[PDB]
């Protein structure tokens, strides 16, 4: 037996992979792979063989590939006995006697033509294939990779990567058909002695019915399958809860999640996100405003329902104007411990400047680490249309000049609160980054009740039976002076192409 | 070929198996492990052998096992023809012929007794041993089990279980002797490939010398493990870089530990931590103390260095008292925004109680997802001996009344610092379910900047270099009807084991 494999490039949703005659792109990084892989092998005395179409042999220079040995697929073209390292059959099938002799090649790439991937697929030759998925999807294409044979998983994806602004993913189908037991059995055995008694139990590994593409056991790399797996795991052990809002909710206590932000930017692709209402919303922060309506305005309603006269009422705070929400977040971040009359006042030179003394201690002294930015303040909470979710951040200058972030959230709406939530504090900390010299670095957000409200439950089902799409990116058209300068119109969404809107409703 | 594993149960420390024929103690979840293990089996038509020295014949009441076949090694008992479940050997080499025939017997377990389970490991015969750890040292016995020959290697270790306040492991040791490649390959050349822009990079799996107990790769399951591998994870990635102090300490940002309470209190094991000093501050806070003097007098030496009048000076306080440390937590735990005068004022009916709504609230209101207590209080920090470390918490009511915990915490310490903010904070929650009528639940704690002083390395090595044993039980001996009313002399810690202390300076 010998090991066959396809190579190749596709665009995310169509799939396209050439363009006459020439790649639809220009991606280094991944030609390095492809070297890297087509490549790698272990008998030094032995070459990978890469069986190529002749249109991509000519577009390939019709000169040899180092350390290997190209075969072209061609009717015409002539058996050439000059060069030792490229040779000619005359189809597919026949080609494929490299493991039939020729005990010199170790493994077989085949690598690549639309006519020459749909044939090596269609005859079964393939038993993995290492996928390359370019976020760029809005260009003509005459050249298309097939559609991946059922009978093919996907067992890996890695992070999403970035060169040019164009995102990037790189994961390797394989074809199945078909640490010891000592301690699974072990564990098993303990597991059902002790019960709920033993942690292991109190946190279950979720069921394949509810896991997002389960067939990815131990290479989920992109970092959505940080959100992706929490959203399946309290789907799995989230014990069912009544709560203020009046839709219970399914909630485990003390999750965490990860997302890289120097080569893409965590806006989840396995539903389309209301960016621009999380942005809105998030300089309304910056800005340290607390008028409802100054979102109404910009069509962002996401503060309509704990704001409205009727749960002002309710709440206590009928006092309110219509759309009044206190010292919430921002007046919180821009006046800590300012006495609040209404959102009308001029709040200007009156408590705390977070933000400010943030930037400052950002730039002035790096490796402090005093770099928080709090919206607790017990003495307001009653006064607040609701309290603090993203409860306290903090700030970490690395040595490479990146500015990573940390938040803490007490109560975090999976379904509803959290997309917002990943993406408002990923732009937050570039633009923090961007207005004191430094760029992305990671974020980490640390829930303590994670939850799903009941009512979220057949739609973050559906959420979970997409395959996540490379993450974007995100760009500032122009470096501003002051951070509470950003506009909309400052931003660039580069190579987002989410699964469609799943509505959902919320609980007031 | 043929299974051979060895189940035993011993003291944690002098291995104590035997007393007057007798268990030293009687714990019925561990023998129903035994049970569990030694029944065990594949083949619905075949049992396993158990093989023990007639002195534990003689103590498991000469009657068969269910479901088993014992085999008792003997040089007087009779060869008895009348029970089919049961059969004498003159030797134990002799017996294992089990194996040289008797395809009836597909496993095989040597239930041991001082004198077999020597003999039965001198010869090389047994191939696995699962081992009960028993928390339990200062009884006097009289057959111990021998010392695991170097040949055998821990791969398992549970967590703590607790049984009428005895503590103990279940770990498995086996002998040594002699994923999928695509994907640790294709991870490994987009290592290559991508450099440190591939977040992977960035978080680096520790190496083995810096590991603790390597040979427990997938079944690490004690909860010491949750710090320790954060320890070797620093020393791994831990970028070097200077602070507030002359000492230097290497660093990487947002990690986690998390720790069952529910069974056991993870006081560290690996070395023996001042668990006086954890509990006079903890009592201390909750007081709302500020007057570093009062740990002093109860000879607890930590908040000396940032107490000193030369150091208060040092920060712009010197118009303080020699200990006079300001609002810091306790302060801002039952005095949020109260105005700080000296430490010796009457604050009582000043500020913010945090401490008493927070009990308030968890008793009247549970599954209110506002269980808060911060001490970060950005007016403050300025007339502060030093900012709030263990910045905010949040607590949890489990359906089945359990108080579980979380911590953010700012910047810690993993050398002196940690150590105290796990258990003080175990503890503070044990304390709050008392006094709510809960029981413990789990803690969670979020660090943020986690660091070592680079004058601890030579120690954490050491540290590092321990196999980690049970962790001990806590429990109050009253019922305090006020949680201030707490006091040393109410806990009691029981089985504690820990290795010798290890000598470590405090960075002022
Ligand atoms: N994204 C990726 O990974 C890759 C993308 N591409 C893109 O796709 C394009 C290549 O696709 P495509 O144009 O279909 O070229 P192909 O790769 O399909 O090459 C097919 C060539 O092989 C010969 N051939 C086809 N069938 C047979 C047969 N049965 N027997 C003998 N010879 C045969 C043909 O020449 P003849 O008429 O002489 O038989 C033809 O020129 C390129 O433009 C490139 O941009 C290419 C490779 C990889
Ligand atoms: N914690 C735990 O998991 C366990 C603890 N224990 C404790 O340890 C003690 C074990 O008893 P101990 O006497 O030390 O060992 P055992 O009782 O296991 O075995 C000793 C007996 O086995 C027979 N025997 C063993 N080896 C030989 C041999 N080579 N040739 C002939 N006969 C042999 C002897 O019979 P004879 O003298 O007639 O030749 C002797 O009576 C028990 O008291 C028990 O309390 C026991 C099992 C498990
Ligand atoms: C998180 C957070 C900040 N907030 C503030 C906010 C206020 C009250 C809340 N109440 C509850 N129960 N859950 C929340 O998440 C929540 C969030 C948000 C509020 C609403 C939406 C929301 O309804 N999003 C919808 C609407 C999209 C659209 O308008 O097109 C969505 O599909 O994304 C998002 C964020
Ligand atoms: C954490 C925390 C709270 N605190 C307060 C506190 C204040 C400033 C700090 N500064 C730094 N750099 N690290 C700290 O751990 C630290 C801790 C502690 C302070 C000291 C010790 C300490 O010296 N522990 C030694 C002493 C043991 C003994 O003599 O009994 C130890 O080995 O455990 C522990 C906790
Ligand atoms: N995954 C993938 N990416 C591609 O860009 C790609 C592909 N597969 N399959 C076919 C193809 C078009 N044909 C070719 C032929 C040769 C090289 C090439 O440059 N090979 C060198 C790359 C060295 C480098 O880029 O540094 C090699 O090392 O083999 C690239 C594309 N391009
Ligand atoms: N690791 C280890 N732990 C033990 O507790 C232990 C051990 N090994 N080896 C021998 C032993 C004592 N042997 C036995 C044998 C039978 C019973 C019994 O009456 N019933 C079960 C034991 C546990 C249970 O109650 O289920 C049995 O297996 O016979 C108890 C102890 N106990
Ligand atoms: O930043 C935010 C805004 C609010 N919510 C969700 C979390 C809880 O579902 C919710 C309800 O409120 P509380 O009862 O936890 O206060 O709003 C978020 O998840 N994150
Ligand atoms: O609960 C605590 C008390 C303080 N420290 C340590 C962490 C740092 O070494 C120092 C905090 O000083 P800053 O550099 O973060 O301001 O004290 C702890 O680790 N944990």
């Amino acid at each position: 037996e010998k090991n066959v494999s396809i190579v190749v490039a596709a665009s995310v949703l169509s799939s396209g992979i050439g363009i006459n005659g020439q790649l639809p792109w220009s991606i280094s990084e991944d030609l390095k792979f492809f070297s890297k892989i087509t490549n790698n092998k272990c008998d030094s005395n032995k070459k990978n063989a890469l069986i190529m179409g002749r249109k991509t042999w000519d577009s390939i220079g019709r000169r040899p590939l180092k350390n290997r040995i190209i075969v072209v697929i061609s009717s015409s073209l002539p058996q050439d006995e000059a060069d030792p390292n490229v040779v000619v059959f005359r189809n597919l099938e026949d080609s494929i006697e490299n493991l039939m002799n020729d005990d010199s090649i170790e493994n077989i790439f085949v690598c690549g033509g639309e006519s020459i991937y749909r044939d090596a697929l269609k005859d079964n030759f393939v038993d993995r294939i290492y996928l390359t998925r370019v976020a760029l999807e809005d260009i003509e294409f005459d050249t298309y990779f097939p559609e991946i044979p059922e009978t093919f998983l996907p067992v890996y994806m890695s992070q999403t990567f970035c060169t040019k602004n164009i995102s990037y993913d790189f994961m390797i189908f394989e074809k199945q058909e078909k640490q010891l037991k000592s301690i699974d059995d072990t564990v098993d055995l303990l597991g059902e002695i002790f019960g709920i008694r033993k942690m292991g139990n109190r946190h279950k590994f979720p069921k394949e019915e509810i896991y997002n593409t389960p067939s990815i056991r131990f290479g989920r790399e992109h970092y959505e399958f940080q959100y992706l797996d929490l959203l399946s795991r309290v789907l799995e052990n989230g014990a069912y809860r009544e709560n203020r809002t009046g839709i219970s909710t399914y909630s485990i206590f003390g999750q965490m999640m990860r997302f890289d932000m120097r080569e893409s930017f965590p806006l989840l692709t396995t539903k389309k996100v209301f960016i621009r209402g999380i942005f809105e919303e998030l300089i309304w922060f910056i800005k340290g405003d607390t008028n409802g309506n100054h979102l109404i305005e910009k069509k962002v309603y996401i503060w309509s329902g704990n704001g409205s006269k009727e749960y002002l009422e309710r709440i206590g705070l009928g006092h309110r104007e219509e759309n009044d929400l206190g010292p919430i977040y921002g007046f919180q971040w821009r006046h800590y411990n300012g006495e609040y009359k209404t959102m009308h006042d001029d709040y200007t030179g009156v408590g705390v400047d977070q933000l400010a003394k943030l930037i400052e201690t950002l730039k002035n002294n790096p490796k402090d680490r005093r770099h928080i930015l709090t919206a607790w303040n017990p003495s307001a909470l009653s006064q607040m249309a609701l309290p603090p979710c993203h409860v306290l951040s903090q700030y970490y200058v690395t040595n490479d000049n990146c500015l990573s972030c940390n938040l803490y959230q007490r109560s975090c709406d999976l379904g509803l609160g959290s997309p917002f939530n990943i993406a408002s504090y990923a732009i937050l900390t570039m633009m923090l980054a961007q207005v004191c010299g430094y760029e992305p670095g990671e974020l980490a957000i640390f829930i303590g009740d994670a939850h799903i409200y009941e009512n979220h439950l057949t739609q973050l089902k559906e959420q979970l039976s997409r395959t996540p799409r490379p993450f974007p990116q995100l760009k500032f058209k122009r470096k501003v002076e002051n951070i509470e300068d950003f506009k909309w119109e400052d931003i660039e969404l580069i190579g987002y192409y989410p699964y469609p809107t799943i509505k959902m409703d919320m609980a007031v």
